[PDB]
């Protein structure tokens, strides 16, 4: 009777109906954690979608589907990937979203070097997002190279928000343990109450990744990693002669274990890097059908 009640609120939610009546040519293209992702074209526009599947009965934490539709409906912006529908079809949820050619981020820290320009303009991209989630009390929890989708001329959205929670007036912080292990913030390792400043130590991991090419501890186990976070200092960039001294002093205010003294989206829209980055145009050398 469990299983059913989530149909019935999760059915209350989405919208009415099968999308399956109207889209054509599905093709598998992933698979996360949550579930998979096909492309697929709307039949009386040839246009072409992006479709996340999710089986109810295969989550570790059900309630946490309610944010895979209602985030993505509340927050539209520039930085933020786009949703057409949601429907229930079967025990699954299907999510329908804006398809962005230029794939995951991941992709490219692993097989190329991004310089100044690049990396500035994704962090832009990426704290223009958050302010706007950090203003209405919401925590990303999963900030990382996997969650940033990109464009083929290069813009850069947000993505993977099942790992959202909500902060207010009468729920200041949040406890429970989410999101991926080396990516995860010192307060939030050591099970603290912890706020917003948990993505924008995360967004700091993310930049080592575009700098080193993966996160620190990363060929340790996670649940050794994790330990290792939180008890030694923020990490070091295994390529810092590489890096310059402004990358350097705004990275500083992104990886700090006390997350009062850590910096917020708002301050570091209004950092100095920031400026170094350039135009979407910058972005689509490195996209794997043009490198
Ligand atoms: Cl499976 C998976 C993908 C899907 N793989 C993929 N490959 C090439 C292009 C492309 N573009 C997209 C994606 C989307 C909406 C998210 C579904 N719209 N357009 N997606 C992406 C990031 C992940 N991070 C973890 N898992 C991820």
């Amino acid at each position: 009777g469990s299983h059913e009640q989530f149909r019935a609120a999760l059915q209350l939610v989405v919208d009415p109906g099968d999308p399956r009546s109207y889209l054509d040519n599905f093709i598998k293209i992933g698979e996360g954690s949550t579930g998979i992702v096909c492309i697929a074209t709307v039949r009386s526009s040839g246009k072409l979608v992006a479709v996340k599947k999710m089986d109810l009965r295969k989550q570790q934490r059900r309630e946490l589907l309610f944010n895979e539709v209602v985030i993505m409906r509340d927050y539209q912006h520039e930085n933020v990937v786009e949703m057409y529908n949601s429907y229930l079809v079967g025990d699954e949820l299907w999510v329908v979203m804006e398809f962005l050619e230029g794939g995951a981020l991941t992709d490219i820290v692993t097989h190329t070097r991004m310089n100044e320009e690049q990396i500035a303009a994704v962090c832009l991209a990426v704290l223009q997002a958050l302010s706007v989630l950090h203003a209405q009390g919401v925590i990303h929890r999963d900030i990382k190279s996997d969650s940033i989708l990109l464009t083929h001329d290069g813009r850069v959205k947000l993505s993977d928000f099942g790992f959202c929670a909500q902060v207010s007036k009468e729920v200041p912080r949040r406890k429970s343990l989410v999101g991926t292990p080396y990516w995860m913030a010192p307060e939030l390792i050591s099970r603290l109450p912890y706020g917003p400043e948990v993505d924008i130590w995360s967004l700091g991991i993310m930049v080592i990744e575009m700098v080193d090419g993966e996160p620190p501890y990363f060929n340790e186990p996670p649940l050794k990693a994790m330990k290792m976070i939180r008890d030694n200092l923020p990490p070091r960039l295994k390529n810092l002669h590489k890096v310059s001294p402004s990358l350097k002093g705004f990275l500083d205010r992104l990886l700090v274990r006390d997350p009062a003294q850590r910096a917020t989206a708002a301050e570091l829209l209004k950092h100095p890097f920031l400026a170094k980055a350039g135009p979407p145009a910058s972005i689509v050398p490195l996209m794997r059908q043009n490198r």
